[PDB]
């Protein structure tokens, strides 16, 4: 028992982080099979980033000019090329430690473990969630670009993400692995605003379910709701809509628990209605809404 | 910017990970150099768990009757021996991945990562901290069992701690990896009531600066305290007393937001006696304990 926030076990991505130089600007790559992605942005200086025009900026730029160093030891580019806002540098040598892996374009809700890097070497690692807005409330710092979000299911590794930039606001935008942003956000030093952060519903009724399953069940109620009552109080607390597509997704943790959704999502109601009244949940003081369903059957369920 | 819960890049200590079964017991055992380091209960049944006698236990069991496998190939044992409570497994061949490492044994308000493993599997990897009355809130089910704490410095692990039970409040209990538990616990399956869980004051601090550096700062005040002062309220509250050297390990902090200690004191004085008022800092809505000084100064530089 117990309950946390927790990430995928790193080391299959640790094996794919190298350094990209190109210039003066050093930023992280993912090096898989014989290709090295990371951010278009590597080939701008701190000029270029208030209005860069990536492919005349690109053309001055050739195999040898991108430095990629993976451990102590410089890869060959033989090959370059930019698809939407990332960069695919060719190497001649295919990364021994690739994983097997997927790119995956997530959905807002989805969670995803962030390995963050600086200089091509991991720092840490944390569970992240795709916001509604298509941002991310990451931990970031310059040099960072180029970490990866990833999901893992066994011994596959899907890369969902790769850090760009962060906001005016101090939260992050970036793209998927086909360089293609998550949300309207462009990789420009302009000032680019997130709409609405709504919070993730099905999300915090999963969360719901694991303090149900861990003991932690004051705020079980005798109530019931229906999916029109509990989105009229969703939209005023600026929480997603729920839909039956989600209520079908909390069926394995209504019927492990006997608490139907409908009901999870009365005790949700009376939780947004009178507020935590000081008490905690999974020792929490608000809704956690960064654990998705799969993650609350994956984790009290102990998949490895 | 932005602050998360981040733990230690986990892939050294994958690498080291096996499963160890005795009987019909299987465990997670930790293999560094040509030792295999488990939980000695993987000697007993749950017959035997209610009051072990394990040198009689060990009595019965040669080196054969201890299943080694790592990912899928079986490891050779040539010896057993009894440290504690942790069996130290002598194989006949050198773990290949094993990184440069210590065992440490850590102080209350230390933090450090998880790599939950089941069948020597890793299933996740969080971020904990050794709470004032030894337990670790942690997220285990069975067969997490000789799961593994540790901090990372840029290559040498720092091996602190090796799960070894769940008391009946659903707290977590284990040794060093000397096999010596931390607190008054031992490995038996016998009610075992811990003691009062105080708050990490000087981590409370350290975060409170976190929360400065990345711009949640409406919980400053006009105000300061002295240490006598504060600790009158830090007891009221079950705060764990601030020492001298606690402020010293702030000081780098202090000295990054200008913010002396003391009058951080005071703005935590006032949050506990207040409340939050429905407010958040770094996304939580309680206080959180589980960042130590040197967290927030590694998080907040981006230390590899
Ligand atoms: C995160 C990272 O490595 N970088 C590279 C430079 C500094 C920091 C952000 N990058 C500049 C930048 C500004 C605005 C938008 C984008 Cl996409 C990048
Ligand atoms: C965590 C783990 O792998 N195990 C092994 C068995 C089942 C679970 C707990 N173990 C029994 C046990 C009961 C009481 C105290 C201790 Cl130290 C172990």
């Amino acid at each position: 028992s117990g309950f946390r926030k927790m990430a995928f076990p790193s080391g299959k991505v640790e094996g794919c982080m190298v350094q990209v130089t190109c210039g003066t600007t050093t930023l992280n790559g993912l090096w898989l099979d014989d290709v090295v992605y990371c951010p278009r942005h590597v080939i701008c200086t701190s000029e270029d980033m208030l209005n860069p025009n990536y492919e005349d900026l690109l053309i001055r730029k050739s195999n040898h000019n991108f430095l990629v160093q993976a451990g102590n030891v410089q890869l060959r580019v033989i090959g370059h090329s930019m698809q939407n806002c990332v960069l695919k540098l060719k190497v001649d040598t295919a990364n021994p430690k690739t994983p097997k892996y997927k790119f995956v374009r997530i959905q807002p809700g989805q969670t995803f473990s962030v390995l963050a890097c600086y200089n091509g070497s991991p720092s840490g690692v944390y569970q992240c969630a795709m916001r509604p807005n298509f941002t991310i409330k990451g931990s970031f710092l310059n040099g960072s670009c180029g970490s990866v979000g990833f999901n893992i299911d066994y011994d596959c590794v899907s890369f969902c993400y790769m850090h760009h930039m962060e906001l005016p606001t101090g939260v992050h935008a970036g793209t998927d692995l086909e360089g293609n942003f998550y949300g309207p956000f462009v990789d420009r030093q302009t000032a680019q605003a997130a709409g609405t952060d709504t919070t993730i519903t099905v999300n915090v009724l999963a969360w719901l379910y694991a303090a149900v399953i861990n003991g932690d069940r004051w705020f079980l109620n005798r109530f019931t709701t229906t999916l029109n009552d509990f989105n009229l109080v969703a939209m005023k607390y600026n929480y997603e809509p729920l839909t039956q597509d989600h209520v079908d997704i909390l069926g394995p943790l209504s019927a492990q628990t006997g608490i139907a959704v409908l009901d999870m999502c009365a005790s949700l109601k009376e939780l947004l209605q009178n507020g935590m009244n000081g008490r905690t949940i999974l020792g929490s003081a608000l809704l956690e809404d960064e654990f998705t369903p799969f993650d609350v059957v994956r984790q009290c369920s102990g998949v490895t």
